[PDB]
């Protein structure tokens, strides 16, 4: 017997929650939807025990940022600014003024890293540095010039997993954490990565891409990454 | 030469009747979204010749049961309640005043599976209960508490393919037919399994994760199966 | 360390500006969804540097034809009709007086793709022909009787890849281009499988599924690939 099943899309909440019964904290929520559903997965994350909170909203007026501080006023917020790498001082005054606990900006060369980092600290916020999939020799200088220049997390978006171990052993030399992604919807696949992660970095944390995999299923790869 | 491709999302209607050709008789669907687009693919799979149909809505008032009995009158209709285990005996009437032909129950613990069995049971309606992912010895323990307090049908979300090859082979043992599912999205894997769980039980039927492939693939895995 | 991401959904248009800056110039495009979008996607592509695009419309007004002419004047546009192997001679006229420079045409049997292939090539549209899976010589006499019957280009949606090799070697006997495609949402096994299809037939292009990988996954299957 053979037979369709047409699943529905699950709730961002239920998932959110499902894993942070486990244990989870950390979650990194695209926030370009509307407001509405937005705020209410933000809110769930708060009630669940998600603590440390990563956003990746579109256009950000000040107004959206209120709102997604307002409504997990508890956890570590970090607002991703996406993919421009020019920082003006105006918007991140706008993230400043909101609340937000750091800042994600991406490393496209060093220089704008450099400046950026500059901007950001001297502003007094904390900045989570997201580095491009490349190649291996420069991923790693820009891990050291991301570590030397101040950056207090590291976001790795790098699907070859081979690079990823290398500048994630170079984070833990220098002793930052990172955010790790990048190719991790399968479920054997990815508790493998979350068993090597952890030996060549015990500060770096792995995240499951959990847009399309049943919430059964989610639960299934933290119990085995966890326990 | 490289390039991309951004395929579209097909109608549920053109794989329902696309499998149905083949032979396919079993459609497990999702009933959460707008009732005129689930109206639509239950009549078509009337009309497509699916005798057994499972639907997963969300809130369901007894406007929507009457509307999904009515868009398929000639077919084994089972609804599935969804995640809270309560069963009030308020809402099994109303399943059973639309003529559902039987009610979908998850199996958290047994002592809720054996109340919410004689609950439905009492009241005339044929129970097809579910299992959530779990031990290998728990599962098996369910599958025979379900067996032994009457349930007519087991649906098997088991990702595990081992593990549900253990609950599969015990529902064997008391002649329970079997609707399986779970991380089955791949052709090839589908297959596979189709023909491993055969032998284990004749009377379990294997459910492809329909929603994301193409209809040619569908054909595809049916054809590949079915013969 | 473990955690959730939840991607969003990128537009379309980064993902078309991202290939085309590594040289892609072939993009196949799903037209259903709004005019609006639809219509803004095409432009991108104009403006990136793609020089043959596909539309895969559903029903297909003149005023859709001309929007969709007018959003790239100096591409290559080649209108899909779909599914229903009917050609009229009035369809014919409206994708001809909108400016396309050609029209898909399935190929179910080989008496309609004669007919179709005469039919079009009559009302001077080139066309290019497409076959659904099945057995490997019957794909191969269609290949061939595509050729024969005097078809410009071949559209491979054959997700068994040994199937798609015998096919496309067949075209490249007869100097047929092809556009290939099916089961290649995976990076690695894509990169693998475009090095293959190169030394088959040098006037093949094989497509990427772009719907749902990062822009970023993207730009690393276009770079192993394309150097």
């Amino acid at each position: 017997g053979v037979g369709l099943h047409f699943r529905g899309a699950e709730p961002w909440e239920e998932k959110i929650r499902a894993a942070a019964e486990l244990g989870v904290t950390t979650v990194r929520l695209d926030a370009t939807g509307p407001i509405e559903e937005t705020v209410a997965r933000i809110r769930a994350a708060a009630e669940a025990g998600i603590t440390n909170l990563v956003l990746e909203p579109g256009p950000l007026a000040l107004d959206e940022l209120k709102a997604y501080r307002d409504a997990a006023p508890d956890t570590f917020l970090t607002v991703h600014i996406g993919d421009n790498p020019v920082l003006d001082d105006a918007t991140i005054a706008d993230i400043k003024a909101a609340g937000a606990d750091a800042i994600g900006i991406p490393a496209k060369n060093i220089d704008d890293l450099i400046a950026n980092l500059e901007k950001a600290k001297a502003a007094g916020l904390k900045v989570l540095v997201g580095l491009l999939p490349g190649p291996k020799e420069l991923v790693e200088e820009k891990v050291r010039a991301a570590a030397a220049a101040g950056a207090a997390a590291l976001l790795l978006d790098l699907s070859d997993l081979e690079v990823a171990k290398a500048a994630i052993r170079v984070a833990d030399e220098a002793g930052l954490p990172v955010l790790a992604g990048g190719g991790f919807d399968d479920v054997d696949s990815f508790v493998a990565a979350a068993e090597e992660i952890r030996a060549l970095n015990p500060r770096a944390t792995l995240l499951l891409e959990a847009r399309g995999l049943a919430t059964a299923d989610i639960v299934a790869a933290m119990e085995r990454a966890l326990e």
